[PDB]
């Protein structure tokens, strides 16, 4: 509730002169792209985890039919920021999948950012 | 095929009201810049690896006429995200080459992003 109140203050008090369009950018972005990410994210995670389970999991994470959400955590941590487990040292898949997820993240971020801020602004 | 189907769903179903121009941004970007990267990437890798082989490889990676693709992996891993092997502690070359590759990555990303999203949109 505290954080909700703070973002609410960021929301309502838009009468302090014009500063671009903060709230309107919120709604135009808000959660729209975020769940699209989440969904493509989860599908990629499950897809390559399925690759591993048809390959090893009966690899990097002890290959013992373990949890998948830790794959999400790893993907966020390293392919997002850094310190991957290599995880192959498999590859035909992982390389293509990771380059694709990067390409999709790029296009989504750039397209959303540019189109929303630039044209539809009507500040 | 799973991932292909998912990106296909992202592709075809563009009739859910207007949301910028996602698919059209795909095609305008798609793979155009990606192979330009790949090619400049590979040339830089081979160039500085040739520098090393005329210098040491008969350095950081055990200098024993080893594979080059691991140089690509290293370049992606650290000069892209972090944790380089220093690799000199040579330098006249590496410093200029790396600053150049960063400059090229910048210009390509920024120019592509801005020009494509902003002007040619016709959303």
């Amino acid at each position: 509730a505290l954080v909700l109140g703070w973002m609410n203050a960021l929301y309502f008090t838009r009468g302090l002169k014009l500063t671009g369009t903060y709230s309107i950018m919120i709604q135009k972005i808000l959660f729209k792209d975020l769940f699209r990410f989440l969904l493509v994210y989860l599908l990629f995670m499950i897809g390559y985890a399925s690759a591993l389970v048809t390959l090893l999991n009966p690899p990097a994470c002890r290959d013992s039919e373990t949890f998948s959400a830790f794959l999400l955590d790893l993907f966020k941590l390293t392919i997002g920021m850094g310190d991957l487990e290599m995880l192959s040292s498999f590859i035909l898949l992982l390389v293509t999948y990771i380059i694709l997820t990067f390409v999709l993240l790029l296009n989504m971020l750039i397209a959303l950012m540019g189109e929303t801020v630039g044209q539809v602004s009507k500040e």
